DNA sequence: TGCCGAGGCCGCTCAATTGGTCGTAGACAGCTCTAGCACCGCTTAAACGCACGTACGCGCTGTCCCCCGCGTTTTAACCGCCAAGGGGATTACTCCCTAGTCTCCAGGCACGTGTCAGATATATACATCCTGTGCATGTACTCGGGATATTG
């Protein structure tokens, strides 16, 4: 119990990492959806919403 | 000679762009939502990734041995051109019809919930189907000789 720090606000991102987790479990992908890989997918989703 | 005829420079007037100013109307940004339900933090018992000789499979390697590449030039018409003709694509106008606006008006159905079932998942036992292996011939192939078709 120590107050909370939001995924998105620990990777540097202003895109919602625990939201995108969520998507991809339930996209149609195999059956293990690690954490590390929804940080560099709100990455290089952010990216582009930068670069366009 | 002549004359003049033909000749070469400079203010109106109109017609697109260009940029400016007017005023007004929804639509954008923002607030407070409040509200709630997802994110998180916190455990757990969990699956599945992963760092790591060795059998050994095959990727790569050192040879010789030839066609298709490589080189030439004649020619052959392919491809380009220009110029003319005809029309059909184009332009500008007048009449015309509906595209579009708004407004009223209903119920069709897409929307939503309320319950809870036939569905399919998961286990254990298991038999069976299917793979990998080993194994004859049968053909589709490459060659040689002659007939038919077609180019010049």
């Amino acid at each position: 119990k120590t107050k909370a720090v939001s995924r998105s606000q620990r990777a540097g991102l202003q895109f919602p990492v625990g939201r995108i987790h969520r998507h991809l479990k339930s996209r149609t992908t195999s059956h293990g959806r690690v954490g590390a890989t929804a940080a560099v997918y709100s990455a290089a989703i952010l990216e582009y919403l930068t670069a366009e």
